[PDB]
């Protein structure tokens, strides 16, 4: 005898593999701002080639609130950035989760839409036959890295600095 929710305010939220360039780079971007601002760093540089990349190969997957973008984020096979590998446990299938994004406006309050999008992840990449879930985050970030290292994101090599004043960590988690 199962019961799954229903309702409209349950159907306000909505998953899609997202097809718009343009929406995608300005949540990823507002979130950046945001972010950057609340942690006194600088937001990093984005690439409108790598959204276009990501969005062309249905890697971007992005969560709606009442037809607006709530959140986001991009699960790949192949590495976003060039980590060690050393830096990570020993994985046969990992998958990349990158390019998390939450809204400014639901950055605040207990919506959870930023756990909402990592559950996400980690399900669609346990899924898709996936060893572990590998992802590059900035420690200053706090909120982020703590919602990371609660979800079971581990951190196996040392903490980088990019020679410009930006810090970042490799994390991996177990599928």
């Amino acid at each position: 005898d199962t019961r799954i929710p229903a309702g409209e305010a349950t159907a306000a939220w909505q998953w899609e593999v997202s097809r718009d360039t343009g929406e995608v780079h300005a949540m990823l971007c507002a979130c950046d701002a945001h972010q950057a601002a609340a942690s006194g760093t600088s937001a990093p540089a984005r690439r409108m080639e790598t959204t276009e990349h990501r969005v062309r190969s249905g890697s971007v997957h992005l969560l709606r609130h009442d037809g607006r973008p709530a959140g986001m984020f991009t699960l790949t096979w192949d590495p976003p950035f060039a980590a060690d590998e050393g830096a990570f446990p020993p994985a046969e299938r990992p998958l990349y989760l990158s390019r998390l994004a939450v809204a400014p406006e639901w950055l605040t309050g207990g919506s959870l839409v930023g756990l909402r999008c990592l559950r996400r992840a980690i399900e669609t990449a346990a899924q898709a036959g996936g060893d572990a879930l590998r992802s590059e985050a900035n420690p200053d970030l706090s909120a982020t890295r703590s919602l990371l290292d609660i979800l079971g994101f581990v951190q196996h090599g040392p903490t980088l600095s990019d020679g410009q004043g930006r810090r970042r960590v490799h994390l991996h988690k177990s599928l």
